[PDB]
């Protein structure tokens, strides 16, 4: 096919955005008014320049992070979500990182990071996110870190052909 398909798994922390984040994606008049919490997972089609994402939504929510690495084998790259408001959880949002990363079935695939609720004045800047993350210290893979309101789109465009790059 002329478009490339590829896998595409959204994952952070309940509350971070991933949903509202990946309605900013879809076509202006698919979007949705309002989102709820994710029960389990589901899965959205985005097309993009010449690829065709298959979005894995997952849940953030605790009972449901068992799901997030049953889809680590097929992913092509990954899409970390973090409330940048949620001082408190960094370092939660941390262990699952690592656990992702340590799993045998994640590959080095591309990571994009969005520091998401850049909007709220409470918000962590990038830098301070990648530091209580220990980004800098991912040197097998490419990642990249951006600010983002999910609500207006602003930065995800940005992020997100960051990701189309290391995908085409
Ligand atoms: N102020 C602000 N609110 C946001 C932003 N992004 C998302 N929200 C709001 O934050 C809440 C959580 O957003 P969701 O997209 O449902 O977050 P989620 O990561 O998908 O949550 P789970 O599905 O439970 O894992 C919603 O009320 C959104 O409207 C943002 O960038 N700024
Ligand atoms: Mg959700």
């Amino acid at each position: 096919a002329a478009s490339k398909k590829v896998n595409v798994l959204v994952v952070g922390l309940d509350n971070s955005g991933k949903t509202t984040i990946i309605e900013r994606l879809k076509p202006r008049p698919r979007q949705a008014a309002e989102v709820a919490p994710t029960v389990g997972f589901t899965v959205d089609e985005v097309e993009k320049g010449p690829l065709t994402f298959t979005v894995f939504d997952m849940s953030g929510a605790g009972r449901y992070r068992t799901l997030w690495e049953q889809y680590y084998r097929e992913a092509d790259a990954v899409v970390f979500v973090v409330d940048s408001a949620d001082k408190l959880r960094m370092v939660v949002a941390r262990d699952e990182m690592e656990h992702m990363l340590k799993h045998s079935n994640m590959r080095k695939v591309p990571i994009l990071y969005f520091a998401n609720k850049k909007d709220l004045p409470v918000a962590m800047p990038p830098v301070e996110i990648a530091q209580a993350l220990g980004l800098d210290d991912i040197k097998d893979r490419p990642w990249q870190i951006v600010p983002s309101n999910g609500l207006t789109g602003e930065g995800v465009d940005k992020g997100i052909d960051w990701l189309a790059e290391r995908l085409s």
